[PDB]
């Protein structure tokens, strides 16, 4: 059923001027060669050549068969083989004394030829001596891309109960033609010639003089490529005469592909040729007794009870010995190390600004405990592990205006949070039951740009405004006093603060640049290349980091963590809040009109979940893994809601941090996205890492907070790529004389590709007014607006092809 | 053996490329025409009727299409 | 160089006496910032982001653009001291 092919030519070594037989390449379902070296690259299908194919059908069709010999070894088939030879004219019978010769050389296999030290091809002459080729030769193409354990693996493959073939090339000049023999023998037999133990039934062998358009290499790959088909195969176990051969090689050309060379070769187009090999191979296998072995959405409306949940979970959960084993790359070091400070900072930012907001009911514990607990249960029970959960703005916004009104009407603020969680449970509950998470299929791509780059750019405004905050406080003066006292805080303007922060923010973004940059040359050898390339952000950290540590009489704020795990405000607050009432009773009517705010929280958790888990998970980032949306929801709003019971906040799925977690695990290839490492090991040792920074204060207390904004502008820079409304931008400026080749360039006019950018700018800018404007909590609703404006009103001014290939929610397939 | 719909075809597919036409507009004799398509025919890849799965054993070709059409332009 | 305190009676007429302040790393601000608008000019004049001939015209003057930019930069700033060109009075 599957046969071991094996090719011996001959060549000369390197220790001694002599010739002898070496193998060159095996054949079990695939081609494996060996290089230099000694070692054998791994298997793939074989390449033939249009010469090796012209010339077997040439040789083929004038070539001796002989059929059921009854020999016992190679020295009486070569010596029958040589009088046929001689019998129908093929060869002069003055050659047979070289000839013979020729064909009785040492078959030695690999292992010896490093004591060997190695082959190269030489030519047989008329006097017995190895002799260099005069006509030039080119490299062979498989050994270059393929070169550049095995045995137990072929013998594993290969059934105990199997027969061998073997081909026997060289090149002699004393000859007229090239020559071809075929025998099969009479019964299975062992020969010397090969060193495995298993027996040769069928034999080639393939001689001729040097003419141009020949390689015999190329000429034993051909053959054996031809005595891998099943079919010939079994028309040889049936053959009888030479016609029948004759038959059986027309039957295998005419079933046989050939394709050009081209201009600018694609896969796209080319995934197009597969049913048409399958009909060649259904019109080989039309001929032949024997037959060939081979002949979900994440979001579905299912008619029963939780169908979601249960399809989340058999899609994802099997793959946990894989996410468990994907870990052990340095690449997730190293994103790892680079999502423990991108994670860690907006936590101590929020934390702070929280406690110094609300009288300190909140502040930074609270919140590292949290986003420890929420990342850890996260990454171990989810079903998208590739997603950064973490503190929000609009949640600061919701906590600032719910302290606003509790302390306007009189009650308390920390318990009425556990009834918003309880209803938040509840209402998840419900829209979990009812599989109500497929009306994220009416967010079309529109809202998935409009929303990212939103984001984007409200990060690195508030980047900007941090730093320039930073130079209001320590501004240029010509005269400072010096008496300050800067235990608690610097009082009064600083002299070099302000300036050294911005020359190190500026040194550390440039880095990153040149280490990103550095990753994609061609400078050093590949692995210690990337292997630099892929921890850039933590080098420059640690550089960065040393050169603040060298520099001693210069002030520079530096991080700090609370002491220890205690609550912020330990006069009013306690480890467990209870429902009831705290230190007052609570009232009824706000434990009845407790839904309302809880309404609110639930909306922006789910839309923020939602186009997080749609631009994370799109079809052009080479996810494999399937993505879970119902099971994601569950976990984080319940968990979310528990927490809000212990007083501790809730928690959402974050954009930035997400992204480039993602951007992070990915292994591109030479850009092309070559594949994606997911893995639940990362968000748990970020998450673990997160929770234990309070017990890291001398190491932390010395890196100053100014080298995490090179981050933050790397981290805004990074993110910025993907979005097509950026690129549309880009393209409002260059004139229509250069823009791109893709579909929707083409297909319509530019001033109206200008006309939809600047709908979409408008959107934007109406977006960030209303941000500005302090009526900002109505901002997720305007944004979902956009969505009726795509399904009416566009279809009003635009054509349906314009919008199909403008507005295309898949960006290969259009 | 002779179909004249894709004895016409062959013909276009060598018609479509870039470097034999410019030989065949500095063409002036049978000898170098037919050493042109000699060096086109030199620079095609076969693929056997193989039961491999068919998008990998498609896929696979790619970089050997890369480094035989990195040859032909020298 | 970069100390923790300063004196600030000191007399500038012929030349800095002491260290001072904010010089040294406006200095190194404003160099790093005019080579980088020195490259980012360079590398837009072979770019293809406006209309060939405004887009030369503004790429063939990018070192005199960035140098008076970073010089009214300089400029602006008031109370700092940065070295400056002096030429003798006459021939």
């Amino acid at each position: 059923h599957k046969v071991y092919v094996e090719l011996q030519e001959l060549v000369m070594d390197e220790k001694n001027q002599e010739l002898r037989w070496m193998e060159a390449a095996r054949w079990v379902q695939l081609e494996e060669n060996l290089g230099e070296n000694g070692a054998w690259g791994r298997p793939h299908l074989s390449h033939l050549t249009f010469w090796s194919l012209l010339e077997l059908r040439r040789v083929f069709t004038k070539g001796t068969v002989l059929l059921d010999l009854q020999e016992t070894s190679l020295a009486g088939v070569a010596n029958q083989l040589l009088d046929r030879f001689i019998f129908e004219d093929q060869i002069r019978p003055q050659d047979r004394e070289e000839l013979l010769r020729a064909l009785l050389l040492k078959h030695s296999h690999a292992g010896e030829l490093e004591a060997l030290g190695g082959v190269k091809p030489a030519v047989l002459t008329r006097s017995g001596d190895p002799s260099q080729p005069l006509l030039p030769q080119h490299s062979s193409l498989e050994t270059q891309l393929f070169c550049e354990h095995s045995p137990s693996g072929i013998l594993e493959k290969i059934p105990p109960d199997s027969e061998a073939t073997l081909v026997l090339v060289g090149r002699a000049d004393f000859l007229e033609q090239p020559v071809l023999g075929f025998v099969r023998l009479q019964e299975a037999a062992e020969l010397e010639a090969v060193e495995l133990p298993v027996p040769i039934r069928f034999l080639f062998v393939l001689l001729g003089p040097e003419a141009p358009h020949i390689d015999y290499t190329q000429l034993g790959r051909a053959a054996a490529t031809l005595m891998s088909e099943r079919v010939f195969r079994i028309d040889a176990y049936m053959a009888q005469s030479r016609g029948e051969l004759l038959h059986s090689l027309e039957g295998f050309l005419d079933c046989s592909l050939v394709l050009p060379p081209t201009d600018a070769p694609s896969e796209q187009a080319l995934l197009s040729l597969v049913p048409v090999q399958r009909e060649l191979l259904r019109r080989r296998y039309q001929s032949s007794p024997a037959k060939p072995d081979s002949s979900d959405d994440p979001l579905q409306q299912t008619g029963q009870l939780f169908g979601g949940l249960v399809r989340d979970i058999r899609r994802r959960y099997p793959y946990y010995l894989s996410d468990i084993t994907d870990a052990f790359s340095p690449q997730v070091l190293a994103a790892v190390i680079f999502i423990y400070f991108a994670a860690l900072s907006p936590a101590i930012t929020f934390g702070g600004l929280l406690g110094e907001k609300t009288r300190n009911q909140m502040g930074v514990s609270e919140l590292l405990i949290s986003t420890a607990v929420q990342g850890i249960l996260f990454a171990l029970l989810g079903a998208q592990p590739l997603l950064v959960v973490g503190f929000s703005g609009p949640l600061l916004v919701f906590e600032e205006a719910f302290f606003s009104f509790c302390e306007t009407n009189g009650l308390e603020y920390i318990v009425g949070r556990v009834w918003i969680g309880f209803w938040l449970i509840l209402l998840v509950v419900l829209v979990v039951a009812f599989e109500g998470s497929f009306l994220v299929r009416f967010i079309s791509r529109y809202t998935q740009e409009i929303f990212s780059f939103l984001i984007s750019l409200i990060f690195i405004y508030e980047t900007f405004s941090k730093l320039i905050k930073i130079f209001q406080d320590h501004p240029l003066q010509k005269t400072y006093n010096y008496n300050v006292l800067m235990v608690p805080k610097p009082q009064g303007p600083l002299p070099n603060t302000a300036l050294l922060s911005l020359v190190l923010m500026a040194g550390t973004f440039f880095f990153a640049m040149m280490l990103r940059k550095f990753k994609n040359s061609s400078y050093f050898p590949g692995k210690l290349r990337r292997v630099i390339g892929d921890f850039g952000v933590p080098i420059s950290i640690l550089i960065m980091v040393l050169v603040d540590f060298f520099i001693q009489d210069t002030y520079t704020q530096k991080l700090s963590v609370p002491d220890g795990f205690k609550v912020s405000n330990s006069s009013a607050r306690g480890w467990v809040i209870h429902p009831l009432g705290l230190r007052s009773e609570f009232p009824i009517w706000m434990m009845f009109a407790s839904a309302l705010p809880a309404l609110l929280v639930f909306i922006l958790i789910f839309l923020e979940s939602q186009i997080t888990t749609l631009i994370v998970s799109k079809p052009e980032r080479k996810m494999v893994k399937g993505s879970g949306f119902h099971l994601d929801l569950l976990l984080v709003v319940g968990m979310g809601g528990v927490a809000a019971l212990f007083g501790m906040p809730w928690l959402s799925a974050t954009t930035v941090r997400s992204v480039t977690h993602a951007n992070a695990l990915t292994v591109m290839g030479k850009a092309q996205i070559q594949e994606v490492k997911e893995q639940r090991i990362s968000g748990l040792l970020v998450a673990v890492l997160v929770g234990l920074s309070i017990l890291m204060e001398p190491i932390l207390s010395r890196i100053p907070l100014a080298v995490l904004f090179g981050i933050f502008l790397y981290m805004g820079v990074t993110s910025l790529s993907g979005i097509q409304l950026f690129d549309r931008i880009l393209l409002l400026f260059k004139p229509p004389k250069y823009h791109p080749d893709v579909p929707y360039v083409k297909r319509v006019k530019t001033w109206r590709m200008h006309l939809f950018t600047g709908i979409q700018i408008i959107c934007l800018a109406v977006l960030w007014v209303v941000k500005s404007t302090p009526a900002s909590l109505a901002l997720p609703f305007v944004l979902i607006l956009t969505v009726p404006l795509r399904r009416v009103l566009l279809p009003l001014i635009f054509r349906n092809v314009e919008l199909q290939c403008l507005d295309a929610d898949d960006a290969k397939a259009t």
